[PDB]
C-alpha cells in the first residue's frame, strides 16, 4: 500500500551521462553508442544567446573545441553535426554502458523521470509531466542543460527530454533527442511566454483511484455525469477535455475498484466545486496530475 | 530554479539488490562485500507471522535453504546469521559493484532515498522522511520487503532503512541495516498502531526559505515571534517543538534570504492559523515536511 511520486532507476542513464565543455560554458551530455548529444547552446556566449545564429557560432567551431569527459577520463570528439537544437558529437569510444535505448517524442501530460546533473555528475533524480502548455516544472540550476527526461520499459531506456530553458516565468523548456522543442519555444534569451498550464484531467482520474486503491475514498460520492457534462465543468476549471480515449485508457482501473469511469469523474467535479474542505488525497490538498493510467497501474502491480 | 521532491540518483543502490528466497516466500536482499542483508521474516509462512520464534525457526534452515540469485546468476550462500531483525547471508563472491557504505541509524525528520524493488529488481525511487512516530509513508506491495533507503555522500552511500512492515493503517515500519526497527515495533503481524504523525517544523521552514529561493514569497508577513511563543502555536498545531539547534541549522538559508529564522516561524504561524486560502506554495496546498535545511541546500546549490 501507498502511492508516492515514483522516478524510475536512474542507474542506466547515469551511465550515459558526460561532461560537455566549448570556451567557457560547461553543460551534461548524454553518451549512447560513439554519440554524445547536448544542447546546441553549449556553443553560445551568453551575450551569443540574445540572438545566435547557431550555424554561423558552428563555423567557428571545430572537433577538438569540443571538451568531452566521461567520468575523470577525457573522450575524443571525431566528428560533430547539428541537428535541429542539439548537437551530436561522435567520439571514438562506444559507451560501454550503453544500455538498449529509444528516442520517443512524448505528448503533453505523459510523465518522465529527469536525472538532474551538473558536470555530467547526477544530482537527483524526479518525476515530471509534459504540461499541456509544452513546459515542465523541474528543478534545474545553470549547468543542468543536457540533462535528460526518460521512461523506461523493462530495460529499455526511452529518452524523451533533454533540458535546454528556463523561461522568466521559472518554468522549463527543452527538446525530444531529435532537438526539437517542445511547444513553441526557442533556444533564444527572449521574451517567451507560455500558455495556460491547464490540469491533465485524465492523469487526476487515475491518481484518484490509485487512492481508491490505497484506502482513501472519502470523495467518492452517489453521483455520475456525461463527458459533455463533465467537460463543461472541466473548461470552466482549466482542465483539459475528457475523451473516449482517456475512458478506454482508464478501463483497467475501472475494472479493479468497480467504479465507472463516469461516476469518478463526477467526483472530480464535486472536488472542483466543492474544494477539499481541508481535507487531503493520498496526503496531498490539490488534486495530483503528475500521474498518468500507466503510472498507477505500474506502480499499483509493482512492475519491474 | 524550480524545487521537486528528488531522490538521489539510485544506480549505486540498484548494483546492491538481489533476490532472496526462503521455502515460498521472496523478497530483497542487499549486497555488501560478501554479505547479503534482508528481513529475518523471510523464513516465516505468513501463519509464522502471527507469533515467530525466529531463533527456533532458524534451526530448521541451512544455507542451502536460502536462494540468492543476483540478476539471473545464483549466489552460493557459506554461512547465516540474525543480527537483531535482519539476516546476514555470507556469500562466497563480494559483490563486485560494491559502492563506498556506511550504514547509519537516522533521527525522525531525516529524509533519504528508497529503491523500491521486487524479486531483487528495481521498480522505481522516491524520496521519504523518518516520521516522528518513526514510522515512513511508503509505496511497498508484497514482495517490497529488503527495499532499502538511503542518502550518498558523494559516492558514500549511508544505508539507513531496510522495509520489513506494513501496518493495518498502511503506512510502513522498518529496520536500520544492523536490524533494529525504528519505533516500537516488531516483525509480527500483531495489533501495532502509530503514534501522533507530528509535523516535522525544522522541514517546513527550510521548505519555506526552498519557495522565497525560487520566488514563490506571498506567505511572507510583516511579524515575527520567539520560539516559546512560535511553540505554543506548534503544539497547538501537532508540529514538533522548535530548538535552538534547528535554528542553528536554519542559519545558513536564513543568511541566503536575508529573512531571519524567527520572521520566517511568524511566518509559518500565520499560515498555520490562516490556511491558504486556497493559494499554493511551490505547487503544495499543504506544508511540506520531507525537505531537511540540507536537502534544501543541496537541491539549491546543485551538489553532485
Ligand atoms: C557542420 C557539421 N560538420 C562539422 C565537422 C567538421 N569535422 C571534421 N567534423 N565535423
Ligand atoms: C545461528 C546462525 N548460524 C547458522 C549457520 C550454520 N552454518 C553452517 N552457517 N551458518
Amino acid at each position: 500500500s501507498g502511492f508516492r511520486k515514483m522516478a524510475f532507476p536512474s542507474g542506466k542513464v547515469e551511465g550515459c551521462m558526460v561532461q560537455v565543455t566549448c570556451g567557457t560554458t560547461t553543460l551534461n551530455g548524454l553518451w549512447l553508442d560513439d554519440v554524445v548529444y547536448c544542447p546546441r547552446h553549449v556553443i553560445c556566449t551568453s551575450e551569443d544567446m540574445l540572438n545566435p545564429n547557431y550555424e554561423d557560432l558552428l563555423i567557428r567551431k571545430s572537433n577538438h573545441n569540443f571538451l568531452v569527459q566521461a567520468g575523470n577520463v577525457q573522450l575524443r570528439v571525431i566528428g560533430h553535426s547539428m541537428q535541429n537544437c542539439v548537437l551530436k558529437l561522435k567520439v571514438d569510444t562506444a559507451n560501454p554502458k550503453t544500455p538498449k535505448y529509444k528516442f520517443v517524442r512524448i505528448q503533453p501530460g505523459q510523465t518522465f523521470s529527469v536525472l538532474a546533473c551538473y558536470n555530467g555528475s547526477p544530482s537527483g533524480v524526479y518525476q515530471c509531466a509534459m504540461r499541456p502548455n509544452f513546459t515542465i516544472k523541474g528543478s534545474f540550476l545553470n549547468g543542468s542543460c543536457g540533462s535528460v527526461g526518460f521512461n523506461i520499459d523493462y530495460d529499455c531506456v526511452s529518452f524523451c527530454y533533454m533540458h535546454h530553458m528556463e523561461l522568466p516565468t521559472g518554468v522549463h523548456a527543452g527538446t525530444d533527442l531529435e532537438g526539437n522543442f517542445y511547444g513553441p519555444f526557442v533556444d533564444r534569451q527572449t521574451a517567451q511566454a507560455a500558455g495556460t498550464d491547464t490540469t491533465i484531467t485524465v492523469n487526476v482520474l487515475a491518481w484518484l483511484y490509485a487512492a481508491v486503491i490505497n484506502g482513501d475514498r472519502w470523495f467518492l460520492n452517489r453521483f455520475t455525469t456525461t463527458l459533455n457534462d463533465f467537460n463543461l465543468v472541466a473548461m470552466k476549471y482549466n482542465y483539459e477535455p475528457l475523451t473516449q480515449d482517456h475512458v478506454d485508457i482508464l478501463g483497467p482501473l475501472s475494472a479493479q475498484t468497480g467504479i465507472a469511469v463516469l461516476d469518478m469523474c463526477a467526483s472530480l467535479k464535486e472536488l472542483l466545486q466543492n474544494g477539499m474542505n481541508g481535507r487531503t488525497i493520498l496526503g496531498s490538498a490539490l488534486l495530483e496530475d503528475e500521474f498518468t493510467p500507466f503510472d498507477v497501474v505500474r506502480q499499483c502491480s509493482g512492475v519491474t
